[PDB]
């Protein structure tokens, strides 16, 4: 058995509300951004974090030290950091290409040599990260395992990310330059935050476990195209081009380094590819009742997608009613791979769940396609 | 259990010969590298492949085609692609940041909608994820799995990733305009190649398979500095800074998306912090003996490197003289994290391999001093 008895979260800063927050990732060409408005009230946000200094503007933690900041919260009188057996590590924002992020972290925690792997993709990848201490711990390899992901997007959203091209559309002597609607809907979006867990062998004597009955993970890009991406282009077939096959120029003239959202895409498949067909699998292949799950934990990122996962889940059968629905998206921002943590951390520490409840995680991944399900009994 | 009951290598193209690799990889500033002969003199490698077209210069693989390329040599009467219960791919050398490497390799393989994860690093990337694939295994989660590693390298290390900044140096008036040799020398190092593995929780019944009897792995980022980097800049404190801390301008003039090692550093800490470090910690923990193991498969990169990891094994009382090493460096050229498929698929394909054989693999990574390290059985 393997049983998380431990989560931590940690966000950056003071949480920024809507007036404030195109002040903090700035404009593109002077100029304020068009969609903003729409994109906030369609998504519900609230308060977001951002490794961003209010002041200067200048980063308050690499993406290796939210991380970092993150697995210390694990550390008590029953875990210090050099107990780790292994450390799982994912980051959609990683600092660089390579390292690795997870090493990094390592660099930053200082604690003695150990086992790091890093995971890598977008909103998934922190549990395919929390997949591998899971097994680690489950096959007998070690007897615990910390998992930690972190996503410092601000890196990316800010508007200098989109300076370049927009020089280069004035040089084209183009009036009043834009960047695309693919590419200024994910800065009001995504946001900063960083998570981690530590996975035993054991429950602790005292307080709450959570024991992982298992982690369901679905790729369902065989068929569909590349949704979201970052350091490539999506050409007309649908296929990606990588950044290494661009001129260095067009890195910058089509700010090829930043985070793009095929929305049209995104709205029409989301729902069907990240948790109805895999769902519908792992009911069918695990003999699931939707009545026996106390708590449903769904990081469906935007207010607009809520009721549309929840019909998702209708026409699959195995309906959840609202009441029975956890997240704290609208006040902790879309942390992407960080948000499962954010809310585990959060219901963990609330004093809301009771022995023998039944969790349900649904953690759906856009860039193409990936549902990941994760069960949890409290114990 | 688990057993490697299948291997798979695809190295693109023809073999590529000393005196052709420069017109492959391209002049910087219409000049020959000068540091190309003694770099290669030093690595002792006669052959590599890139995923170029010698008569074009047009890409022939991306990376996730490349290693889509390896687990389809996977296939035989006993395993399908649809038959894959996991599949965990890395590649030092992505296509693009997101998604990740796997979830593309998987949209090449069209195989049905199954788990994919990716990990991420460099050289021992292939190797978490091959143990991702084993645990998985290994714990009963799947009666099978399928790792993945493909490096195209020639992406980044083709002259025209220096374009700009030759141009900056011109310039900038500089007396001489050539690059670095922090950013010249991985040139005539790294080149391309895939690998694959399948793994099951029983035997093949038609001849060998290797059971994997542990893999472990240690990292000493927590006191070794980063030394091989990209997407990043190593300062003169020994942090990194991370790409997108600098500005756009500077990605292009300083050439920050290309591979760059810290050489010195590289020479003075590998064979410590890669191999005599963790290796003595494993022959401490599990009791092994040299005289035990009757194939040493090491990814040691270089003919510099050969007998100075050699002598690390002396200081630690885990002497193997070289009768019992086996490579292909020399021929197939250094693919990074492919490396070990590419060396456990000749040696499996040999008919040298007898029951009862002990193997021991050893894949160091110098981005930040892993050791990766897997005992391996013939039955």
């Amino acid at each position: 058995n393997v049983y998380i008895t431990k989560v931590s979260a940690f966000m950056p800063g003071n949480p920024i509300d809507n007036n404030t927050m195109e002040s903090v990732l700035g404009f593109v060409g002077g100029r304020p951004s068009r969609s903003r408005h729409i994109v906030l009230r369609n998504n519900g946000i609230k308060y977001r974090h951002y490794a961003l200094d209010p002041e200067t503007g200048e980063a308050t933690y690499t993406s290796a030290q939210l991380a970092a900041e993150a697995v210390k919260g694990l550390v008590d009188e029953h875990f210090s950091l050099d107990d780790m057996q292994s450390l799982a590590a994912s980051s959609g924002t990683s600092d660089q290409i390579i390292p690795g992020h997870g090493v990094m972290v390592h660099g930053e925690l200082k604690n003695k040599p150990c086992e790091v792997i890093s995971t890598s993709g977008a909103c998934a990848a922190g549990m395919t990260a929390m997949k591998y201490a899971y097994l680690s711990v489950l096959s007998g390899a070690t007897s615990n395992a910390v998992s930690t992901t972190s996503e410092v997007p601000s890196t990316v959203l800010h508007a200098r990310n989109f300076q370049s091209e927009n020089e280069a559309r004035v040089a084209e002597l183009e009036r009043r330059p834009e960047i695309a609607f693919e590419k200024d809907f994910l800065r009001w979006m995504l946001s900063d935050g960083a998570g981690a867990a530590l996975l035993e062998n054991k429950p602790r004597p005292d307080g709450v476990s959570l024991r992982i009955d298992w982690i369901d993970i679905y790729s369902f890009a065989n068929e569909q195209e590349t949704c979201m991406y970052s350091g490539g282009e999506k050409l007309a077939d649908g296929s990606l081009k990588g950044w290494a096959q661009m001129s260095q120029a067009d890195w910058l003239a089509y700010s090829v380094f930043c985070i793009k959202q095929d929305v049209r895409y995104l709205n029409e498949r989301v729902v069907k590819f990240t948790l109805t067909e895999p769902l519908r699998r792992i009911v069918a292949d695990r003999n699931l009742s939707s009545e026996s799950i106390d708590w449903f934990l769904p990081h469906y990122s935007s207010e607009y997608f809520r009721m549309k996962f929840s019909e998702g889940l209708d026409d699959i059968n195995f309906s959840i009613e609202q009441e029975r629905w956890f997240t704290n998206l609208t006040v902790k921002g879309n942390t992407g791979s960080a948000s499962i943590y954010i809310m585990l951390d959060e219901l963990m520490k609330s004093g809301k769940l009771k022995k023998d409840q039944r969790l349900l995680c649904f953690i759906p991944e856009s860039a193409r396609f990936t549902g990941a399900f994760m069960h949890l009994t409290v114990v």
